[PDB]
RNA sequence: AAAUUGAAGAGUUUGAUCAUGGCUCAGAUUGAACGCUGGCGGCAGGCCUAACACAUGCAAGUCGAACGGUAACAGGAUUGC
């Protein structure tokens, strides 16, 4: 029904008194394609378990980002930890031109087109992050309509 | 009416993580050089170094409608007619 993309996977480690102790951590994003985008990030033993985890975390914990055919309202600026993402609404055609991370946000989310950038540290957990983050707070001429008085002749046609 | 339509990241410090941070690569380009190989045509480019030294040929001559003229031949009658 959704279109669900894996990301990135990472062998971590511990350590105890026998020995170091090795897991397998999958980040992935799944979406509708029509303005629903979600992230998870799961954390088991074996590769297969662990990108299981992460899409049932994904498959929950969904946002609703607002879209303009295929491209954002307004050029916007997500920031998290240590990513900075800036995102900007492209013409017809342009497709998807934004870092390995950013592009499976923006195509399991329905962007078709889009010009993307990704500013200080490129980590995937991070990135996606502030993706989702610069995609949620992206507010619809309806909703500006909304907080203000005026209605959206006013707001853009005026 | 148009004169435009525009932005990607990855590797590497750790037992593992985040950040900082340099290093390196994926691109475009050249008056190119070298290695291997090599069929045709169009188009353009071709001493970036020693403003180092130069054999030899050529690259600035025209004007008898300025003038005295006749040295070569071209003619007419030794003769510039
Ligand atoms: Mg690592
Ligand atoms: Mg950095
Ligand atoms: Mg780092
Ligand atoms: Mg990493
Ligand atoms: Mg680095
Ligand atoms: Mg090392
Ligand atoms: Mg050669
Ligand atoms: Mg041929
Ligand atoms: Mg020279
Ligand atoms: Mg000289
Ligand atoms: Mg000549
Ligand atoms: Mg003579």
């Amino acid at each position: 029904e959704l279109q669900e993309k894996l990301i990135a996977v990472n062998r971590v480690s511990k350590t105890v008194k026998g020995g170091r102790i090795f897991s397998f951590t999958a980040l992935t994003v799944v979406g509708d394609g029509n303005g629903r985008v979600g992230f998870g990030y799961g954390k088991a033993r074996e590769v297969p378990a662990a990108i299981q985890k992460a899409m049932e975390k994904a498959r929950r914990n969904m946002i609703n980002v607002a879209l303009n055919n295929g491209t954002l309202q307004h050029p916007v600026k997500g920031v998290h930890t240590g990513s900075r993402v800036f995102m900007q609404p492209a013409s017809e055609g342009t497709g998807i031109i934004a870092g390995g991370a950013m592009r499976a946000v923006l195509e399991v989310a329905g962007v078709h087109n889009v010009l993307a950038k990704a500013y200080g540290s490129t980590n995937p957990i991070n990135v996606v992050r502030a993706t989702i983050d610069g995609l949620e707070n992206m507010n619809s001429p309806e909703m500006v309509a909304a907080k203000r008085g005026k209605s959206v002749e006013e707001i853009l046609g005026k």
